[PDB]
């Protein structure tokens, strides 16, 4: 149930056309069958950390009654670039739950930084990931500095394999209480930024929740998802890219193509 070889040559050709590195890990939750390609290499998380951030908030909500309903007020100086929800509520504030939804479904930067502050910063989110058994994940910096994607720099990285393992634990396993688990799924399902990535490889009659990341440099962008094919167990998968030159462009088409190859490798029609 390493189907990694059905699709190892097509992944290598896709990566050669792209001109960089592609990292994939895909898990069939029914059989436990996996597809790996550069699955243990580090890639920059970019915005993809915001899904784990929302899950860490949900975990804390199990301990702290009322956390999700707490109003948060912020100044103009909190509004960093790409804050499309939080800029509309500057004069009013938003709840923790609303910031978490904005962080997940619009990749809202100001919302992500405000929730990082609630958790004790990048070290607090790293702490939550260690708490679910993820020893690979590290967040080191805040938005926007975490997007530097410097070749060889382990800061603000994880592996495709650790991202998939943690995503399965949070969405399908026992890392969150059932209500919090379904809220995390529902936030991922409502994501607006991923239509050209994993979703572009998934039939319209299958449910999917995803979180994107785009660093803006070094051909670096990513997506992770849970996919619910009809008539079989869910699939969890992560697709990360980087490239050697700062002005290399990312490709959403390459992420969708990689997701297609992972699903073909798992035998999902
Ligand atoms: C938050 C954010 C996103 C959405 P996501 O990261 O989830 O895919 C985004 C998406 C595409 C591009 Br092209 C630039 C982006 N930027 C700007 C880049 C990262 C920092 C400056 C350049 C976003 O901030």
């Amino acid at each position: 149930h390493m189907l990694t070889n059905l699709v190892a040559e097509p992944f290598a050709k896709l990566e050669q056309d792209f001109g960089g590195s592609i990292g994939v890990y895909a898990m069939d939750t029914g059989s436990g069958a996996t597809v790996s390609y550069r699955a243990e290499e580090r890639f920059p998380l970019c915005s993809s950390f915001k899904g784990f951030l929302a899950a860490a908030v949900l975990a804390r909500s199990q301990q702290q009654a009322g956390l999700l309903d707490t109003p948060i007020r912020y100044g103009k100086n909190a509004l960093v670039p790409w804050s499309p929800i939080s800029e509309k509520y500057l004069t009013t504030g938003m709840t923790v739950a609303e910031l978490s939804a904005a962080a997940v479904q619009y990749s809202d930067n100001a919302a992500a930084n405000l929730l990082l502050k609630e958790l004790g910063g990048p070290a607090g989110l790293t702490a939550f990931m260690r708490s679910i058994g993820d020893t690979t994940f590290r967040l080191d910096r805040w938005e926007l500095e975490l997007n530097s994607a410097i070749p060889g720099d382990a800061r603000d990285t994880s592996s495709p394999r650790a991202v998939t393992e943690s995503l399965q634990k949070l969405t399908l396993g026992s890392a969150l209480a059932a209500p919090q688990r379904q809220q995390f799924v529902d936030w991922l399902k409502g994501n607006t930024t991923g239509n050209h990535r994993i979703r572009a490889a998934v039939p319209a009659d299958w449910a999917v929740g995803d979180k994107t990341g785009t660093c803006g440099v070094y051909g670096t962008a990513n997506d992770y998802a849970v996919v619910w094919p009809t008539g079989r167990a869910p699939i969890v998968l992560a697709v990360y890219t980087r490239a050697p030159n700062k002005d290399d462009k990312h490709s959403e088409a390459v992420i969708a193509a990689a997701a297609r190859l992972a699903l073909e490798g798992l035998g999902v029609n």
